């Protein structure tokens, strides 16, 4: 049940001593990550989110700036080029901040809402290091919205609303509901603290979620709300997040013109919904055991002969899905049928299609699950429908489950 | 014609002194890049390629083994953590080795072809820097093609073919090709020299092009085919790019099983087709002046309103182009129609729909374009299949 020897087992990813904490992706892993990208992005349409790309690192000077370098300075890690030293983004909210800050923004632009895929590197100490889940380099579904201070009430609703709208794409039963107070060592005044932590406890109350305070965990700029999500042991993992900052945007120099002419920082929600791919393909990997949902499955379908009469007709069939962009593999191996199909479970594809003579003259597929169960013959037009329609709807259940 | 500028005026990309030569990519600018790589990608599906992803930064000690810590030093970033010293790659060769090193490789495994939109980072020179063209982070449509020695031809010719492929797409007239031998300090002997730079000279000849030799300009594990792409001054750019390597399979330790059982080295081939997004983007805003073509262009239609009379309609109609996966925008704007059709014109949105009354009652949309083509009243079903033709076949030229 522990996604690292369901990692190996399904060649997902690997991860070596020459670089610890650093994910190497392999084809079908990457192919999980990529369709998880997919899926937010047709959210971030839906939402009306910018995407971006910041630079992997800036110049210490700016890190100072914004408090990072004394509040943060242990988890970095630096480099240097020609007497400057810069650092590797632990985080992404400085470089979209420098994004905003280029072009005058008006309060007709507000909210602005910027979502990347942002790279973090942070320095965790090695013997914090856990699989997929606590990783040094890792990647968030990360996005900052500049709004106004009446705008705060529904730009932290639409959050709280996509986390659970994209929670129920993966049936999670267990979201325990966190606010994360102020941590001993911050910047902001208690006052703004207080109306900070106000704000997202006020966001909750009125969305009827049920949460817990979560003393001294808050960011050093502000309070975060946590969606807590748990592995295969019920160890808690942060994964959602959304935070409100009063003090990052004007560290950083942000304003915009208001109604009155008058220049305004704009108040900044940072808030990741995944949190980051690498945790939370663990936390997947854990709650399915491997049995990913077709949509998800880094191969969907292996079309098997029994002997070589009914290799073409595999072949064919196999371009025929795959063209239908259904992710399929022919096994053509001289192996017994149950062989190849205890071998493919052991993968946890969804699908395999089983082709005998009588297979190549009906031109149907003899259809079995990963599950063990027996479909029987079905047309193959019909199952390519049903298997689209799996997919595209992103459902959690396969045919006749 | 600069694509600076361009950059600028069309919100693309930017970059400031506290990141030299790290580009922080807007939403248009990074929609096209995007864009791009949905493209590769489906060229790489055509010729069966894997994709993977990398650390962006691995032990000293492997860039050691490669040869790179001597032959790379000092254009590579460095880091520290609890007393070790890491480099941010400058290349994704060995993590791409160390992913085919997991699991028994044999003959049936190859031509294995690994692909990667890998992000490299080199301390160049800051007087060096330009624009996009040369910058310090940059994203490679990388790959590398483990196979046999039998296999060297057709998969070098493979790469030929994806490259004049996909550079056709984009109506590049002007492609010099450069086969660059041995540099000075190199890794591999003599004789696997003169056999890969041999190799790639025949795979050039075989395909009829034409080329000039480029002495010492190889990598330092192996030639390279060079090809060349042209800026506004006539300024020549490396863009894609076909190395044959001998001599890092061997370092990174890397084998198969062969037909024989018998353990043998692959041969890689390292190739990029656009070269880095980062500078194929360079190219391609001063080739086109910043009119993108369609299927590129960060936003395609912008659909606007006379008066607020129309606003309910332009709204239906931008959910229904948006819905047939077209990258579209309602202006509502409190602004003049003539005003609203200039901003959209000078950021070379391809099409811009009027709608007026007579749009509304008659189910009609009034289409113009960036280059000032006025095509008059439209059906809206008729704009959305020429529209979705034109993204589907990424045409050039518009209607
Ligand atoms: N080392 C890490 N490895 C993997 N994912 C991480 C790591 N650190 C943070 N994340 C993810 O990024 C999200 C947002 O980052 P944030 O700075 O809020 O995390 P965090 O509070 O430091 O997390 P944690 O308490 O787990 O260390 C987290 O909710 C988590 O999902
Ligand atoms: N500093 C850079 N900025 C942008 N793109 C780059 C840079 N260096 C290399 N690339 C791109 O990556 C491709 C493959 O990398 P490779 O190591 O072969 O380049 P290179 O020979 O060092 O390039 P150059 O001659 O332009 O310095 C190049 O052909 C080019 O398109
Ligand atoms: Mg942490
Ligand atoms: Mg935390
Ligand atoms: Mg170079
Ligand atoms: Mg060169
Ligand atoms: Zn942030
Ligand atoms: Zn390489």
């Amino acid at each position: 049940r522990d996604h690292r020897k369901i990692g190996k087992q399904l060649d997902l990813y690997h991860m070596q001593e020459e670089a610890p904490g650093m994910v190497f992706w392999h084809n079908d892993g990457w192919t999980i990550f990529r369709e998880l990208e997919v899926f937010v992005r047709s959210k971030l349409k839906e939402y009306q989110y910018q995407e971006v790309k910041g630079p992997f690192m800036m110049d210490r000077v700016l890190w100072e700036k914004t408090g990072h370098w004394d509040n943060y300075k242990d988890a970095m890690f630096t480099t240097s080029s020609e007497n400057r030293e810069y650092c590797i983004k632990p985080m992404n909210c400085p470089g979209h901040v420098q994004i905003f800050n280029q072009g005058l923004k008006s309060y007709r632009d507000l909210p602005l809402r910027m979502a990347e895929f942002g790279s973090c590197h942070r320095n965790e100490p090695s013997g914090s290091l856990h699989g997929l889940m606590r990783v040094r380099g890792f990647t968030q579904d990360d996005a900052h919205i500049f709004c106004t201070e009446e705008q705060i009430r529904d730009e932290v609703n639409g959050c709280i609303r996509l986390v659970y709208d994209m929670y129920s794409t993966f049936g999670f039963e267990k979201i325990v509901v966190k606010l994360s107070t102020r941590p001993e060592k911050r910047i902001g005044s208690d006052e703004m603290w207080d109306r900070a932590e106000a704000d997202l406890a006020v966001a909750l109350e009125e969305n009827n979620i049920p949460f817990e305070y979560q003393l001294g965990e808050g960011a050093f700029f502000g309070p975060k709300i946590e969606f807590t999500l748990y592995d295969c042991l019920d160890r808690a993992w942060q994964c959602g997040t959304v935070q409100l900052d009063f003090s990052l945007p004007s560290r950083l120099s942000a304003s915009y013109v208001g109604e009155d002419n008058e220049r305004k920082v704009p108040v900044m929600i940072h808030r990741a919904i995944l949190g980051s791919m690498e945790r939370f393909i663990g936390i997947l990997t854990e709650e399915f055991a491997g049995f990913f949902p077709t949509w998800l499955a880094p191969v969907q379908v292996v079309i098997m002969n029994i002997t070589d009469s009914q290799s073409e007709y595999v072949n064919e069939l196999t371009q025929k899905l795959s063209n239908a962009g259904i992710r399929v593999k022919a096994d053509l191996r001289n192996e017994k049928i149950g062989f190849k199909i205890r071998e493919h479970t052991l993968r946890r594809v969804p699908y395999m299609l089983v082709c005998g003579d009588k297979e190549v003259e009906s031109g149907k597929v003899a259809v079995r699950t990963r599950r063990g169960k027996d479909l029987g013959s079905m047309d193959v037009n019909e199952v390519i429908e049903k298997l689209q329609q799996e997919i595209r709807s992103r459902s959690l259940k396969q045919l006749e489950e």
